[PDB]
């Protein structure tokens, strides 16, 4: 099957990355990494707080300066660090598959295949824009020459989870360093040596001192410092909505930075009687249980047309039985632990809920073994809209599926919530295609397919599901501050 | 269906320049003729290369730089572009009856769809001339660099006599949102709708010399156009042999500029999973509308085997209910042909359809004692190598082809040098985009046809077109780009 | 040519606007307005609090939702209302300036001139981009077809200033409206009137009912009850920093609802020893006087070279102690009010600091007259940037002039504030016009004039100025949601 | 400056089709030679119409609907194209030998500016395969309408001899980043550089058919290209003159899109304000860059009176400072003519300047015993109706001129059918930007000349060209826009 490391694999990488060198954390403080799937300790990494996070701050403010190599570098040099940096990943592909597995519970085959192939693409993706961000000359009124600069905004702070800790990093640096930004990252407290190897390779590409610099550390520390620092122009944050809160009420209480949330979802599929049957169950599937339900698009509401749902829910669940849980590095299996012992308790309670209040169990339903945080893949039929497993973001592999008759009705209850973020129909049909895609209140409507994320096209929330666009033309905005030069002139003419 | 209340006085025959009428240099004028009935509505100035000439003088003088059109703000051109759409929406009934009456145009037709298309078409061109940018560029090296979209300077347009107002509108919204002059030769069957326009170009308040209005004849005055060497840009449509005419005299005299919007042979791809009543209504108005006078008729509809006979059959029904005559007589459903010319090739195209051995369902000929009607025909059985599936045939005469291989109809669909257009029925989703990205043509309609917008760019693949006219993209061929390249002593981004 | 009202202003709306009827407070309770030249009561208005909105939020909603008028009508409709109500604002222009300026003590010239031009300009840029808002398609990896939709976001909440009330009421509703939303806005409470007879001009358009609904009342109230409301997308505020802060605080408390904020400047000028000396000092003096010096782009620290600093000080006296005040109804009267006797204070309190911390008093310094809200037009020369006259925005009729010597340091001094608004450069020289434009933390700078503010360019700040921005078609943006609809397919082809 | 450690040994002499190498159909093959030295370097395959039909034919089926090149992923096309740059700068040596060898081209200008402005133009064009974008548009109706920006198909591109590898990357560069399929034919005096670069096209894995390169004729191969029937665009730069039959041709056969870049007569207009040096420096670097073989040579330079003499003084002292050698040569800082034909034209015209009364600075004859060696020459008092003032030169001749008006200089610097390019110098914010508006010109250069950029748009107005090539911009005349018009039971904003 895939390739693999022949080495055993050597962590390096453990420290705060400032100015291209590597820091202890100003308190002398460090905190364990584990195995999700064995629970072993693979290290200890630097703990940054405040003081960590201010000296990075004061870096990057630095290297942003008007003069500095970063910002009178041509645009098309920003873009070839990028590619650089883009083959290095390559170049380290199996060791950094390894490492993204090993630390984040995630199967290999994925982490080597998708994780690691989406990084080096984005970034390749990104690299192609930096020197085509452009702004306009405008034809205003009166005797004036009008443009505008689509400028970088500045120190951006970027907080990462620990679900794709290495595509989700690549998809915040990529953007920012393309149109000219500098930045500070906080890695997930769970997931932040793939990022620290990253800067190794930042440095080796010969990326400026305080271009990129990262903080290892916990979120209400590290994090919070980020959120609420005088200096930072703008933070961008995937994570819960409950945290995206807290950072967006701390950017208005401190300097009013700009602000990029990608939160949650209770994202919902709606599957019409004319739907290619394997199709629907097979995406709908792959899209609540692929990384262990650990995607905030997980498609955690399926709702099924009368006619069609029994056979719908059946054919789930024979998809659902066919599992292997093991370590993700391990031939073989086909599903791996969740991130820790706070998700997997989380996740048990909220089946235990489902069961409480009425809903169907069809298979799984609790833990599989002691060792790691292991869930058996879980199905619940008969599932009403008032129920914890309907409305809450379980984050697990647990799926839903529920039943209607009215289509009017059914976009009604698909829209009824707070989130946003992602949703799939399943039809044949043109007309119906189009007129629900369009009636739906999310950032993401996949049609006949369900998860298909690519850098060329903009992602992001509806509602509480997030703020802004990531990716794409469109997310490339976020990075940039416009800036509208009018010049008086003696006459114009067209 | 408001109708006009008095008689219809034409007043407007002559050349217009610099906003003022001039007679034709030659002193010739030229008939214009009511297609239903053939009599002479008026005699107009028949312009030609001299005329073209003084046009041209006006049109550059206006564009000079320094010059009220040049120097006025861009919303402000667009303000004028509005006013002269009020104005048209004000003489709407008036225009509405012109054009019924010398373009042998239905006059329901005429009102509720040209006049509207002008009217929303100028107000959308309006609205572009103040959101035309350029670009700031990071360009290597210590260097500002800008981009300026300019107006490209004189246009010559000109115009067909089946859409003579909306075609108007057409050319000269874009061209004067983007701060270019224009001249324009209408066709010699309809120059009376343009130049009531011009009269109205006159009271909106444009500078002389933006606007010049040449009527004439197409070897003499449009010919003039095409060769002039100092008109920068030639915008044309009509039949692909005089647009390869206009591309070649534009090659030979000063390479102006040049947009064309030319013939077709339009497909249609039915599927049998399609509605059925849908893409019979549809390819019906798509080759029957105006007489099938449209460079877009839907002139090959290929049916899937298995509903090709209940196709044709509801074809047939469908085009044996019209009434035709006077195209302002309430009731009448089908108006004549253009003129004697078109007449007769239609005839001609008719009669080798029967020599080459399609199936004639209905219609067939000539119908009536005065003016040129030619009754609704239906040919059936339709092979590829027949002149009625290769010919543009400009007349109201649908061809009806079977297809059982999707593979190969879409082979057979592209196996054309035109490419203006093409209608894809069916329900499927997969179908419908894959198909549409298959067909070579220029607008793909999915379950409807012929439904063309302001919004939307359109033209021709191949040799049914070069160039956009209209939507966002249209607006880029009337102007022409300047980047200005400033050193400094040092950029940041 | 200066065309007057020929009856007398007769106030006719004053009560809330919901679903294109009027409505009385749900406490029953209104509150005065008056005229700031002559301190009487105009009239009493419906004082709109959080029962009020909430209703007007529930008709914006109705309005908003998928299948209604407001929502399927052609894109190109919408910019038709637009233009008719551009137009039926052009035929009350009279009526409209009248109450602009006896409401909020604006001279009656600049009312007529540049608001309601202003106005009714704005009204039809925006109508003209309505059915020129796109999406993309976009070539995404994988065999998808992949378009974007530009929606409307849906209900925004608008919270307007006292200052340019009616510009800034167009300024909000116009792009909002273009793109597709529906509207509940608050205008100042010291300014209502105009905005309820655009209210009354909006029906006659024939708005579809909830589409606008405008609620007058207090900041604290009403403006607080919309920032905070779970069902309202997007707040938009233009006013102080300080409540700029607070709305983008309770953003993020209540449901992550999207921001715009237009807020405070102290925005420089930079003059140099090359500039068209009576130009500089003429744009200038416009930027930092223009309505009694209440405009957040105020020109209010301007930097001189040394060597042509006494000579600029000099005609800058001259040009400010030519005015006459009085009631901006007057004809002849070239200076009115201030808007209120809070604003007033604090102006005379900012003017006490600068004469005791030691800049000089060139001309002006204090009160004049017997009723409203006059403060003399008053220059301080050799300003320090630690004085309280150089460091807070005054909002009056107060000119600072500094020199320096060093470009490179001026540029700091400039840059060296939370502010972020606005800038202006005056030389001759293109490549200082350049690069210094290039250098300054401002969203609009200006060369050779000040405050040239048009439809067509987009507006905002840097910093704490403000975040996104305003009108141009990068403006539009903001009044847009992004949705990507991926669609499955068996082949796609370039 | 690095240079080749071993002799270069020429090993691509063939027709490129289908990846694979061929003899020319005839068996002809034709002499290359070192224009440095008259020796002939090699004899390549000889094209013509027949050698044409199959690279046609190649480019068509590596087009069609379901081929490689149209199922893959925009950015894998995007990754070719990096991979292409990548072997090109791999091979950076033997390039830049090969193209001065062949080009009479100065090594370190070869080396350091031409392979550079390949590899940067190339990861440009890359970047920009997957962030090609249509349209969706709020048409009125219940309508969902998208835009497709499609490539064009097969798209026919004669490279010049001046600049043969940077203008092989700007034609073929944007082209196959939108997905197009290529059918190249450089210059007969400069093709092996082109046949080196399909060798690693090959090998960086473009599909079969997707390029192809004839070396051959004008008159033969490339009349060819121009007049094919299933070429859908063909792409020009060179002389002004083929251009216009170019677009004859296009014209009279397939209506074919045209894009053409052509000849000027570039002014400079420099003010009494300027900094002289600055101005002196680039105004000469305009003129004399590559024997002074740029279409955007900087030809005429108008001076204001109170600075001519000491502009022309300091431009004499630059003039002399030259040489003349073989441009392999280490020392050496002017190189021959590309050839017989032109070294004869360039003298003539030097002829004409003497004899029509321009005052000869320096310079003024030929050089040296072998090759096409011209004297750096230097003209002033150059007046309006002089053949140097107006004939496009293509050597090392610089005219000087003055002014007094600068309204009336700007009349002068736009009286011409010319128009690619001007600078402008000055220090004064409101004459770069009035100036530069006012110019009838593609790029204006403010303080600077000859400053060209892969994310700038470049090319003319007038009879200098149609169209843009490069930056956002260019992209646009590479690809075909599709408009799809679907039919909805409810529309929502
Ligand atoms: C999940 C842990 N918690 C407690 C609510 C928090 C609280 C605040 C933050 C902030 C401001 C940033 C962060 O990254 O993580 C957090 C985490
Ligand atoms: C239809 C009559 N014919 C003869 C082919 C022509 C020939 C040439 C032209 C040209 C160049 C322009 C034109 O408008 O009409 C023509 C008409
Ligand atoms: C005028 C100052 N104050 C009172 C503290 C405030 C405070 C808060 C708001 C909010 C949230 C919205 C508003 O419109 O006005 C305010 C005004
Ligand atoms: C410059 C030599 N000549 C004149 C015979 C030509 C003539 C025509 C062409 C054409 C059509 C294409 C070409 O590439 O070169 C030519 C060169
Ligand atoms: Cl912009
Ligand atoms: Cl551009
Ligand atoms: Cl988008
Ligand atoms: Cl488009
Ligand atoms: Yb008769
Ligand atoms: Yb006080």
């Amino acid at each position: 099957d895939l390739p693999v490391l022949l080495t055993d694999l050597k962590i390096q990488y453990t420290k705060i990355f400032i100015n291209n060198e590597w820091h202890d954390s100003v308190s002398g403080k460090k905190f364990p990494v584990f195995n999700p799937a064995t629970e072993e300790e693979l290290c200890q990494v630097e703990e940054g707080d405040k003081e960590d996070v201010d000296k990075a701050v004061k870096a990057a403010r630095q290297a942003f300066q008007i003069g500095s190599p970063w910002r009178t570098m041509d645009a098309s040099e920003r873009g070839r660090l990028l590619y650089k940096l883009a083959d290095l990943i390559e170049r380290d592909r199996l060791l950094l598959a390894t490492m993204e597995s090993m630390n984040g519970g995630k199967l290999y085959s994925n982490a080597y295949l998708n994780d690691l192939a989406g990084c080096i693409k984005t970034l390749r993706y990104c690299a192609g824009w930096a020197d085509k961000i452009q702004g306009r000359t405008i034809p205003i009124d009166g005797n004036f020459f009008t443009y505008t600069r689509h400028e970088p905004i500045g120190v951006c702070g970027q907080i990462i989870p620990w679900n794709f800790p290495l595509v989700m990093l690549i998809w915040k640096i990529g953007p920012a360093l393309s149109c000219g930004n500098t930045v500070v990252v906080k890695p997930a407290e769970q997931t932040p040596l793939t990022a620290l190897h990253v800067a190794s390779l930042i440095k080796e590409a010969g990326f400026p001192p305080g271009v990129v610099n990262i903080v290892p550390g916990y979120g209400p520390t590290a994090g919070a410092a980020i959120s609420s620092h005088m200096d930072i122009d703008k933070v961008a944050f995937t994570g819960s909505t409950e945290v995206g809160k807290l950072i967006k009420e701390a950017a208005g209480k401190s300097n009013l930075k700009r602000v990029t949330l990608e939160l949650g979802g209770k994202s919902p599929c709606i599957v019409l009687a004319d739907a290619d049957l394997d199709n629907a169950v097979e995406f709908a599937h792959h899209g609540v249980f692929y990384h262990q339900g650990q995607c905030c698009i997980a498609a955690s509401r399926i709702f099924v047309e009368e006619s069609i749902y029994d056979e719908f829910v059946r054919r789930s669940v024979e998809r659902a039985k066919k599992y292997i849980l093991g370590n993700p590095l391990t031939p073989g299996v086909t599903q791996g632990p969740q991130i820790d012992k706070e998700q997997y308790d989380k996740i048990l309670d909220l089946i235990e809920s489902g069961k409480k209040e009425g809903a169907k169990l069809e298979c799984g339903g609790g833990p599989w073994g002691n060792k790691g945080y292991f869930v058996q893949p879980t199905v619940f039929s008969n599932v009403t809209d008032e129920m914890r497993i309907a409305k809450e973001e379980i984050f697990g592999p647990v799926q839903q599926i529920m039943k209607f008759k009215s289509l009017d009705d059914v976009i009604k209850r698909a829209n009824n919530t707070f989130y946003g973020l992602s949703a799939g129909v399943f039809t044949k049909d043109i007309d119906k295609a189009i007129t629900i895609s369009s009636a739906l209140q999310a950032g993401t409507v996949w049609v006949n397919c369900y998860g298909v994320v690519s850098a060329q096209c903009p992602f992001g929330g509806f509602k509480m599901s997030g703020n802004g666009r990531e990716l794409g033309e469109y997310g490339f905005h976020e990075y940039t501050e416009v800036k509208t030069v009018t010049v008086k002139i003696s006459q114009k003419n067209s």
